[PDB]
């Protein structure tokens, strides 16, 4: 797995609260990041977990994390879905697009027979380095809370080295 | 250009007329086929060119001509934009999801920095041979009357291979 | 397709108004321009596509096009054919030859069984990017019309950067 | 991500409850299973995640779950390490050894620099399908709980396709 | 040089007496057959050099030798030059259009940097076999009753062979 | 075979009486070393040639001579089995780790099949040059007496070049 | 063919007029060179073609025309030809040995499957580039009077750039 | 190490009281081995290594153990050194010459850049598995005895199975 | 050296007594034959040399010794060279040319930069295997007798297979 | 053959009148050199050779020719035969010893399937070039006399340029 590897170099477009912006891996340094991978807009599993992770976004702004969501969709499909689903609307993080595949290929996460991403979602600290790793199925679903659990645990071994907190 | 070749053999989910189906290669066997390209769905000039398509579709399916557009959305995105476009929501024809970008790199057609197919129609005979090809920049939108008039030209020289069809068609 | 590529560098004879003259890409630099292709001189479809370029031609100067027709005979044919054809004595843009055919693949428009071109009109902005094609089988005519539309939507965008132009 | 492909075949040797036994991926076939590896025995961090583990292998038995546990020590160490430690001595799943590493190898999570396997836990279905994947960095703590929700909601996907 | 080697296979439209007709190497077979070889139609040279071999070619023909010109224009341009030439007007046998340059390398004659051929003469005896041949710049001309005399000699040598004739 | 070579560079934790430390090819330097690999600990055999090598400690210490013991066991479980085997315990000389099997390869003595080391002793003089090469199949014993003849063979040549 | 290219480097030892003697590409520059290779020495078809050529020798000479002729004999046996043969001992001009077959080659001229070169005529203008080519069978034998009047032509569209001569 | 591992296929020219004699790899079949490397003939470090060999040669026969020795000298050379040294001259057992180097190169034991074997000793089984290895630099002399003792060890595990002896 | 090779197949015209004929390695088996390799016929050393052998034909005949003179010149030159000079006038064996350089390079012995045979001979036994090479420098010249010696040396270990024949 | 060729660069052990040392090609340098190899020591048809050729060894050196015997045993052996045999016992010149082959396979001699060296003697002038070769076969011993007359020749012809020695040569 990308476990403790750095983070590559991408440029891509993203919709983020009514606005398009791009968005590099320098918008990454000295920052946390989730990079939150799934297939498809327009579909009825991944909202639930967008969403949820929207629930949780004040608090993970609070925290100086920056959630990603991506997909191989373009960034003009995220502004429509955002319109048209109440779950997606509640989206204040940036939505990025990736129809070239290349962000998604950099995490590894690629179905090539199908042009999506798999729902795999990514833990970033300051430096780069990858400190986390989620992948489900279909249906398995991601449970932000969790998510945050695991943050302010790598948060910590990060401001604690030599002490550790295990399960 | 791919002029005067045969097309790949593909397969593709696509939204068509409230519904979601496969499309291959052998769909478009012993018909005339139009392929036509657009980068991105929720964008502004495709849907005008696409809606003009529309207009000439109850004509073409006349001639025997089929119309699958094309672009890297998904068929989920196209079944959407067809749900909240007035334009769109008058295509009858098949929208091709092309995400991993096979059928459009098929035909050449793969903008390969941005993962967008480039504005390409291609005209394609029941043998399975390109027999018109037009490509357009960015800010350029095709005419679907000028479309029609060369796809009756092709079944007229496939009619009558003894002869011509020169500048301007009229039947 | 070429679309959205540069134009590569050519060296080619052309007959021009009773002379022959040297065409290159240093030509077409800072211009707008037509390369109409075609398969053969002393042929029977090309007549009346060339000489509708002809009539449209005066207008094609005023908005600053050139048009050069390229076949993979010599000038010496095209300056022959000139004399012979009413239709293409009304000429008086550049008949290129190019009988290596080097100009012919720059465009990747070679017919490689025949060694004639297909039927190619290729639109090229001042910064030598190709910005309209057009492609036809054997038996099929181009419209100088619909081509005279299309440059002149061309030249529109480039004009006016943030707008577009559909039909 | 190995996430949706089908576990490759291995061969190792295991202590599980007072035996050592050999295990296969014929072992697996048609059951639930989840391979939980950790990088060492006998360090100086005390095992929260096996025992945690340990808590919840009543349950997992009981919804049809396999679990075991890999690092790249012995099955020798296992016993060993089984019998020392309070803690690990409450494990009855099997403790599998992969000293070549090449069942390690097979889910991709060797850390090469160090020769241990990465804080990695598979749920992988009856067909050999990796249904779900989790890895996390030294320091960060693997739920158990979790592990369990996922794992009933792959059983759930699993009896129950295209349910939304 | 390529002398004494057999010639390769092809297929290429030609203009011959006022229809177009196809030639290929299965024409050439059984016959001598002669490959004129020049740059291009509707220029100043080569007229003269086409209309010298035309004027012996009605001698040429009971000898049994077939003539090929050939150049790197089409059968059409060909037909058009000897409608509007009073020289070239005068040809009976074959103009063969070579515009994939094909038949041209085929005699490895191309100037490849021109698409056109050089001004190279073959001679090939009825089993496909090249006796003669004579290759001069773009500013002499190649004499026809000299190459009719190499003709001559080359059929004496294969109808008595195991002679020479200087 | 590695004879009259020199030892390749490496880094390795080690269990050494009581404490862990970091061992590299420089402590070597300017010293006789043996580096003795055996393929695991806590194994069901009784280990009699690590002990074997300890009785005969005191002398090669006594002799300028430093010994490394090796498995691709972690220093961990070095440190385990050294509080759990009365034969164990009686080590005091330095017990290394190798769980990359990277100082394993650089002998060149890895069983791949299996990622343990093979039972290889190797007889390293003060410039790093392999003078003494031993190798046997499990179940055939190292003899500590008839290495100790050979390190004091490999000496006294070492101080009398060309002395037959 | 080589028609219209530059001649390459060579170092040859040659029988001249009784002594031997050496040829490089640095003796034709600034001259016109003829260099006529044939196959073998102390044959049947060869003597007459250099005899030929050596009765036009003198004449040539005055229009500043070197001639080499060229097979893959060692010099040694051209001298040895000299003196046995009354044709070819009237020969005044340069006989080339090409044991090594690299001038041969240079020509491409050589039949690789005998060591000998085929007869082919090069006719090299004072920048050393080839205007004219004949080659024919080892049968046909070669004009020395058609030699002379190509070679007059190739030095008339030399002296009157931008015209040309059939 | 070449521990463990089948021996390879070899064919060498032997001497071996007073007679000169072929081996090859089938020899060996069903036996037990020692394969005895050595530098070269008529220098003054090996003959004791041979020597002490043949001390023990006769008890050694009769534990069904053939005693090979081997080096890039010629068996010339070797009957040579056999009638001129009364060390030498008490070797019962075949003397192999290897002057193509191929059987020094099958255990990996040449100095390639003196062309002359290394000081190793091989112990082979009757399936042609290499049981033990002992090589040493010049000086540090090989002890019969300690060869006699894993050869009895390694025939004794041989015939017990699942049981062992170590140090 | 090419020493105890088996010769390589070849096909070559030859000058013999006033006719031509062909020769091939089938005339060289079962037979024994010498190669005797010059430089170049109508120069100044070569002509001894094989005037030597010439002298010794006779017995070479009686022992069953064919013998191939061969440099890279033509037969047609053999046979003038054979006319013009009284010492080659008395040459009975086969003069072989060799203008394709191919037997020549057969027995490695092309002066590649002169396009000439070395002065090198070579003695084959009935099965064609090399049994004897000399070859010298430019200036030196080869006894005959000193061959026709090493013939019948070759011809008794041949007839006596346990002996063998110093000077 | 490496006739007309230079030697390449060697270094070997040897015994010469009774101790070892080295030679190179450097030693070789402005001398005349005979490298004389045969297939090994303890043999049967070499002793006679190279007692012949030590019988014109004086003669020789007063040629500044020097002689090399070389065979791909060591050193070492080229001792103890030296000291074993009557006839080797004469041998005043360097025994080369060539272990590890490379000495005979630069003069491209050995027989690779049995790592000796063939019956090969090579002439090298003080510039280094191969004036003479002789390969014989197992049986058959060379004559140290004619082996003189060929470095005679070598010496006259370099001598004097300007002339030649043909068949059998006569001071
Ligand atoms: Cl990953
Ligand atoms: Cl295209
Ligand atoms: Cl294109
Ligand atoms: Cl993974
Ligand atoms: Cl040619
Ligand atoms: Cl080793
Ligand atoms: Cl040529
Ligand atoms: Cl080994
Ligand atoms: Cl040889
Ligand atoms: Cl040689
Ligand atoms: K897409
Ligand atoms: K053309
Ligand atoms: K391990
Ligand atoms: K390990
Ligand atoms: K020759
Ligand atoms: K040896």
């Amino acid at each position: 797995s990308l476990i403790n590897t750095k983070i590559k170099p991408f440029k891509n477009q993203a919709f983020k609260n009514g606005e398009f912006i791009e968005v590099t891996e320098k918008d990454t340094e000295g920052r946390w990041s989730v990079f939150f991978f799934y297939p498809a807009d327009f579909t009825f599993v991944c909202p639930t977990e967008l969403g949820d992770v929207a629930d949780h976004y004040e608090e993970l702004q609070k925290l100086g994390v920056d959630v990603y969501s991506v997909s191989t969709d373009t960034h003009f499909t995220h502004k429509a879905w955002h319109s048209s689903s109440e779950t997606i609307a509640k989206i204040k993080y940036a939505m990025i697009g990736d129809p070239t595949g290349a962000l998604t290929r950099n995490f590894d996460n690629m179905r090539e027979d199908e042009g999506l991403a798999d729902r795999a979602t990514f833990v970033v600290d300051p430096q780069g380095i990858i400190q986390a790793i989620e992948v489900t199925a279909e249906g398995i679903g991601r449970d932000a809370s969790d998510l945050l659990r695991k943050i302010k645990a790598a948060q910590y071994v990060a401001a604690h080295p030599g002490e550790v907190c295990p399960a």
